[PDB]
C-alpha cells in the first residue's frame, strides 16, 4: 500500500523506505532518490525532542542553523537553506509547529534529498534543499501504556505518556496518545522553558478504506531567547566563539510560540487497481516574542543588540485529492498517480524595531530596557494571503520484472499571495503565478540488490520582492526555478546497505545590479557528492556513518569579488559517524557514541569572513531491565561531551553552538 508504513532495516534505528510525495512510500531499494528515514527507536534512545537534535546528530546532509536555545531551527540540506514550516506531515505541508518541529510523537523522520516540487508541489517557505516528513505515531494492536521521566541540564523535569489502544472487531480502529509536559532551566545561562505536547494518532483499518485524523497541539515558552550574530559593515575577521553558556543577546527576551493542527486524511479502494485518495487539514499557528539580533560592530567582541518585538496569528488550511492505479500495456506495468494539492494561509505578521543596546560577545547579558512597543498590542491585522495549489500526473513504468524502472510526471503549479502593510493596511502586492515542472527518474537493478539510478527534478521558490531601495522597489519577481540532477547507486548486503550519489543543484539567485534594478540574474550550482553506511554489520554493533563534498559555486553574481566563490553558510565537508554498541558484557546494555563534523565555512559572499571547522561528540548509554515483570529502560544522553564552542556559518550570520547537555530518562512500560 502507498501509505503502508514501511519496515525497520537491520539495526532498527532507520527504515528501509521512505515517502515520495504524491506517490506514496517507495523502498529505498526502489527510490531513485537518496532516502533515509529515522525511526521512534532512534528518537527513544538519543532522547532526540526535536527534529534539529535528531538530523544534526546523525545525518551528514544536514546541518542546523540557529538551535535549541533560539526560537528556530533551519535546515541546511545540498548547500540550500530548508524552513521548519517546510516539513511536510505524511508529504502534506503547512501542518506541523512553524517554528520547530518536536518528535517525541513521531514514528519516522524522512529526509528526502534534493528539490521535489513534482512529488510535493511547492513547500511554503520555498526551500529546495529537500523535503524532512513526519510519520504519526500509530496505534499497535498490542496495547502500550509507557510512561517516562526525564532531567536535562540544568533544570528542565519531564514526563511523557505514550499510550495505545486498538478497539473494535478485528482491531478496526486505533488510538495512538502521546504527551509531554517539559520545564525548568536549560544549559544557557538565564533561559529557561516551558513545554506542553498533546497528540492524538487515530485510525481505521478497512477492508477497502482506512482513514486517520492526526490532532496536535505543542507550545515552546522561552524565558531567554538565543539570536543570531549578524556581521558589521567594517567586519574583518570573526571572533571565536563564546562559551556556549554564554546568552550574549537581550537578557530579558521572551517566546510564547503557539501551534494546533487537525488532519484528515482516507483511501478508499475503488477496485483492486485503482484506489481513491484525499487529506484535509488546518492548522493554527499564534507568536509572540521580544529579542534581539546582536551584530558585530568592531572586531574585539564588541557587539550592539537590535531589539523587536513580533506578533503573529497565522491560520493554514491544506488538503490533497486523488486516484492512484495501475494497467500493463504488454511487458510494461504502469504505476500511476493523479493527484491534486491545495494550501491557503492567512497570516497577520506584526514586528516593531526599536532599541540599539551595547554589548559583548564574551558576558551574558545584563537586564537592559525593552522599550515600549504598545502599538503592536491588541488585535494583529492581516498581512499576508497565500493559495499555492497545483495538479499532478506521474507515471512509473516497471519492466523486467521489476529490474529496470522508468519514473516521469508532470505538475502544474499554481502561486498567490497578497500583501497589506500592517500600519495602513494599504494592498502592496498580489503576486500571481503559474509553472509546469516535471520529473524523469530512471532506475535499474542489475544484481537484486543493487541499484543504480538517476533522477531529473526541479524546485521552485516564489520570486522575491525588490528591496524598498531599489529602482523597482516593491515589484515581486517570477518564481525561481531550481534543477537537479543525480545519479547513484546503493548496495544492500543484507545486515548494512552502502549508498553513493553525485548531484548537481542550480537555482537562480536575485540582487541589484549596478543600475539598482533588482534581478533575478545570480545563479547557485551546487554538486555534491554523498556517501553513506548505515546498518548492523556485526551483531550487537550498529553503524550509522557518511560523508558529504559539495563545491557550492556562487557562479553568476554582479561583483568580482563573490563571482565564482562559494555560497555562504556551506561548508564543503561534512561527515557524520554514529556507533551503537550492545555490550555482550553487561546484559542490557548499551553504548553509543557519535562524531559529527562540519569543515570551514563562510559568512559573507566575498569569501573574506571564514568560520573555523567544528566537531562534535555525543555520547550515550541505556540500561534495561525488569522490575515486577515491567521492562523500564534508564537512559544517558550526553550532547557536545567535549563542551566545544562554535559558530554555525549562515548567509550574512553565524548561530551560537549549544553547550555540554545531558539528558537522563527512565522509562516503562506498563
Amino acid at each position: 500500500g502507498a501509505e503502508t508504513l514501511p519496515a525497520e532495516y537491520a539495526g532498527g534505528q532507520v527504515a528501509r523506505g521512505a515517502r515520495l510525495g504524491m506517490l506514496g512510500n517507495a523502498d529505498v531499494m526502489d527510490a531513485p532518490f537518496s532516502i533515509t528515514s529515522y525511526t521512534a527507536r532512534t528518537i527513544e534512545q538519543q532522547q532526540a525532542r526535536s527534529v534539529a537534535d535528531l538530523l544534526q546528530a546523525n545525518d551528514p546532509s544536514v546541518r542546523v542553523v540557529g538551535g535549541r536555545g533560539d526560537l528556530v531551527d533551519s535546515y541546511t540540506i545540498r548547500g540550500f537553506s530548508v524552513q521548519n514550516a517546510d516539513v511536510a506531515f505524511n508529504g502534506l505541508y503547512g501542518l506541523l509547529p512553524f517554528w520547530r518541529v518536536p518528535i517525541e510523537f513521531a514514528e519516522r523522520v524522512e529526509v528526502l534529498k534534493g528539490p521535489n516540487a513534482l512529488l510535493g508541489g511547492i513547500s511554503p517557505g520555498g526551500s529546495v534543499g529537500g523535503t524532512i516528513n513526519l510519520v504519526p505515531k500509530r496505534a499497535d494492536d498490542q496495547p502500550l501504556t509507557r510512561v517516562s521521566v526525564d532531567w536535562t541540564q540544568r533544570g528542565q523535569l519531564g514526563t511523557h505518556l505514550d499510550i495505545g489502544r486498538r478497539f473494535g472487531e478485528n482491531n478496526a480502529f486505533g488510538v495512538r496518545f502521546n504527551g509531554v509536559y517539559r520545564n525548568g532551566d536549560t544549559a544557557v545561562d538565564h533561559q529557561s522553558r516551558e513545554f506542553p505536547m498533546l497528540s492524538l494518532g487515530l485510525d481505521f483499518r478497512g477492508e477497502r478504506l482506512r482513514l486517520s485524523s492526526d490532532l496536535l497541539y505543542q507550545k515552546e515558552s522561552l524565558e531567554g531567547v538565543v539570536r543570531p550574530l549578524l556581521t558589521g559593515p567594517g567586519t574583518t575577521h570573526i571572533p571565536h566563539a563564546p562559551d556556549s553558556k554564554t546568552r550574549f543577546g537581550l537578557r530579558d527576551s521572551y517566546l510564547d510560540q503557539e501551534d494546533y493542527s487537525m488532519v484528515n486524511r482516507g483511501e478508499y479502494d475503488l477496485a483492486d487497481n485503482l484506489t481513491a485518495f484525499a487529506s484535509i487539514g488546518g492548522r493554527q499557528s499564534n507568536y509572540e516574542t521580544i529579542a534581539a539580533n546582536s551584530i558585530l560592530v568592531g572586531n574585539q567582541g564588541d557587539i550592539v543588540n537590535s531589539l523587536a518585538r513580533q506578533r503573529g496569528d497565522r491560520r493554514t488550511y491544506s488538503a490533497e485529492v486523488g486516484l492512484r492505479g495501475n494497467f500493463d500495456t504488454g511487458p510494461l506495468r504502469h504505476d500511476w498517480t493523479l493527484s491534486a494539492n491545495r494550501l491557503h494561509e492567512r497570516l497577520g505578521m506584526v514586528y516593531a524595531f526599536t532599541g540599539m543596546q551595547s554589548g559583548n560577545l564574551y558576558q551574558t547579558s545584563p537586564h537592559t530596557p525593552l522599550p515600549d512597543f504598545s502599538s503592536l498590542d491588541g488585535s494583529i491585522p492581516k498581512t499576508n494571503e497565500t493559495d499555492l495549489g497545483g495538479v499532478a500526473l506521474a507515471d512509473r513504468l516497471s519492466f523486467l520484472e521489476d529490474r529496470v524502472q522508468v519514473t516521469l510526471g508532470v505538475r502544474r503549479q499554481q502561486i498567490e499571495s497578497r500583501n497589506y502593510d500592517q500600519t495602513s493596511g494599504a494592498r502592496t502586492s498580489h503576486d500571481k503565478r503559474h509553472v509546469w515542472t516535471p520529473m524523469a527518474s530512471v532506475l535499474v537493478k542489475p544484481l537484486q540488490d543493487l541499484s543504480l539510478y538517476a533522477n531529473y527534478i526541479q524546485g521552485l521558490s516564489q520570486g522575491e520582492a525588490a528591496p524598498m531601495t531599489a529602482a523597482n522597489a516593491g515589484q515581486v519577481l517570477a518564481p525561481y526555478k531550481a534543477e537537479q540532477y543525480e545519479i547513484g547507486a546503493k548496495y544492500d548486503l543484507g545486515g548494512f546497505t552502502t549508498t553513493l550519489a553525485l548531484f548537481e543543484i542550480r537555482k537562480p539567485n536575485a540582487y541589484t545590479d549596478a543600475s539598482n534594478v533588482f534581478r533575478a540574474d545570480g545563479e547557485q550550482r551546487n554538486r555534491g557528492v554523498e556517501l553513506s553506511l548505515y546498518g548492523e554489520p556485526l551483531d550487537g554493533v550498529r553503524v550509522m556513518a557518511g560523508a558529504t563534498y559539495i563545491k557550492p559555486e556562487q557562479n553568476k553574481t554582479g561583483d568580482p569579488a563573490s563571482e565564482g566563490k562559494d555560497a555562504p553558510g556551506v561548508a564543503r565537508r561534512q561527515a557524520n559517524l554514529g556507533v551503537s554498541w550492545d555490550t555482550p558484557f553487561v546484559d542490557g546494555l548499551t553504548l553509543d557514541s557519535r562524531w559529527i563534523y562540519t569543515g570551514s565555512a563562510y559568512v559573507d559572499s566575498a569569501n573574506a569572513l571564514a568560520v573555523p571547522h567544528w566537531n562534535r561528540v555525543d555520547l550515550g548509554a541505556a540500561y534495561a531491565f525488569q522490575v515486577a515483570g515491567k521492562p523500564l529502560v534508564a537512559r544517558a544522553n550526553l550532547e557536545n561531551a567535549l563542551g566545544k564552542d562554535y559558530w554555525t556559518a549562515a548567509n550574512g550570520y553565524l548561530s551560537i553552538s549549544s553547550p555540554r547537555t545531558l539528558s537522563l530518562s527512565l522509562t516503562a512500560d506498563f
